[PDB]
């Protein structure tokens, strides 16, 4: 559950917070409305396992594998089974149009996984773009506490876990964490729904990694779907399908936490840099 | 009111956050569980503003000033006023044994005030201790129904800057001006294990002021019902803690981390401390008595 009020902790032995000596100093670890930007070195995660596991917080994961993606499934679902929120209860969500084609991957105890069949659209773009509706239609409301929407092309090298949990999250873009917001691939057409001027925004997110509780990604994806069928409708379609409009999503409600992109990241495209000290989600080859 | 939900923000211009060009290097901003320490320069009060006042925020500010401490009230308003939650609604709660010595302070628009008449304590520890029990009872009283978030300060204090909706959150302490620096061996904590309030030197964040606490009436509710409890068992048990409130909140705050820190620029006194350069703003200070 999501408890209404802070949980109490037993005593704990950790090394003290230091005021004057913070241990990031290179990168940005809160943004200007005061939410966590959240890198390695920032949390303790005995702390914050124990606060999660009190409440006895159940994730949900859905990930979608339509057609030819399903080849991917195995290898993101034996990664998270490693490095997913282990020791939490996990609800994998696999949307398919091939349930016959799911891996069967052994679990860990407190996990399940539910299949759940699904249309395949022709053109990428409406796959990519239409898992906006699926997740806002998708059961989750009296299932899990918490929502993570991600990419199936993927694997997890290291550690994701209660850290990324808030009311609404996304994630730095790894492409574009370093860039200014007139560099930024907004949609910049004022006929998009997903309009953004040169003179806002505060990140890029990815849309491959968004997540939250389980009211707040339905309210982001069927926003986002809402503003896609305008577009359809307006006879545009936005530069970025999917991540162009979470994208003013997130720039009109801000997120409570950012991911760093050590949560989403492509090593094959951008290398290992000094600022990211674990890769945590990374993309797999394709 | 408290929105169920994330707010829908207008378009704004403002300059854009750096992820790789942090502002404050010199000092923690974020706790090791993910709460946000609020120093000049972590926050952008616009974006802020817009976000509280969507929601019609309502803050309450409690100050006690029982027997000789209403002569602190005057000032302490004034400057509340001046520096305070302005443009938000805010319901100060002055708590007093003496109505009548209240100051007559004119308030802006969408602020009121309330005096609530309790009893003096003799002793000046209880009168600090019994601040707990009195919020407590005035939560469920007046609390829940009148405000979405209370703040709980000592009225020895004069406003000299900005405090605002940067500091809201469910439960928040504040770092105590004389101790930020500090290892946790060097806190004052209670170090009686015979005390409710006891912490020992393996143990603890940071050393939280009892002088400014606060948080959603709720949280606040739990808070000063905990500890007021937690005193009245040492009481039974013949004890009384070192810093008495403050040393109870600090057992609290150990075990219930608080959503958000404040920085000691909202907890200082100058007489004393000076006026380091890790405090770019002095926003509610010691007055001298
Ligand atoms: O045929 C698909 N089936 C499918 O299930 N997807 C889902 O959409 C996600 C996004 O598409 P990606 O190819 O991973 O997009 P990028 O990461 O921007 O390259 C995939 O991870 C996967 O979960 C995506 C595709 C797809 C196939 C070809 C081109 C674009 C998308
Ligand atoms: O006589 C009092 N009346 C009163 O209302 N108070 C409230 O308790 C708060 C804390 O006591 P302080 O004298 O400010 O304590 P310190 O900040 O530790 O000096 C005061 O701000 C005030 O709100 C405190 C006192 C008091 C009087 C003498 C000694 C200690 C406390
Ligand atoms: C420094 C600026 C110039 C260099 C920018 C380098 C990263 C570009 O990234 C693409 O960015 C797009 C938006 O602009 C989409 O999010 C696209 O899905 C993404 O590529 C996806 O994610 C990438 C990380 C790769 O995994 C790529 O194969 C994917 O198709
Ligand atoms: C570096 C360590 C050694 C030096 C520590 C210097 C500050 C000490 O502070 C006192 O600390 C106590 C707990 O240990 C209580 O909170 C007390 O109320 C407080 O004094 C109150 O607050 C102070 C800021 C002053 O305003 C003082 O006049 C007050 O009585
Ligand atoms: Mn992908
Ligand atoms: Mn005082």
């Amino acid at each position: 559950a999501i408890g209404e009020f802070m949980v109490s902790l037993p005593r704990m032995v950790y090394p003290q917070p230091k005021v004057l000596t913070p241990c990031r100093k290179d990168v940005l670890v809160v943004t200007p409305w005061l939410a966590p930007i959240v890198w390695e070195g920032t949390f303790n995660i005995d702390i914050l396992n124990e606060q999660f596991r009190l409440q006895n917080t159940t994730i949900g994961l859905t990930v979608f594998a339509i057609k030819k993606y399903v080849a991917f499934l195995k290898l993101f679902l034996e990664t998270a089974e490693k490095h997913f929120m282990v020791g939490h209860r996990v609800h994998y969500y696999v949307f398919t149009d091939q349930p016959a084609a799911v891996p069967r991957v052994t679990l860990g105890t407190g996990r399940q996984l539910s299949v759940l069949e699904v249309r395949a659209y022709k053109r990428w773009q409406d796959v990519s773009m239409r898992r906006m509706e699926m997740i806002s239609d998708f059961r989750f409301l009296s299932e899990v506490d918490y929502l993570v929407c991600v990419d199936v092309d993927m694997e997890f090298r290291d550690h994701v876990g209660v850290e990324i949990l808030t009311p609404l999250f996304g994630t730095l873009h790894p492409g574009f964490y370093g860039s200014s917001r007139e560099a930024f691939t907004y949609e910049r057409r004022p006929q998009s729904q997903a309009y953004i001027p040169k003179d806002e925004g505060d990140f890029y997110y990815g849309g491959a990694f968004f997540g939250g509780s389980v009211q707040e990604v339905q309210r982001l994806t069927r926003a986002c779907h809402q503003a896609m069928m305008v577009d359809q409708a307006n006879g545009i379609e936005a530069v970025w399908h999917d991540e162009s409009h979470l994208n003013k999503y997130l720039l009109r409600h801000k997120p409570t936490k950012v991911l760093s992109p050590e949560y989403l990241w492509d090593q094959q495209l951008l290398g290992w840099p000094a600022v990211l000290r674990k890769l945590r989600f990374t993309a797999v080859p394709k």
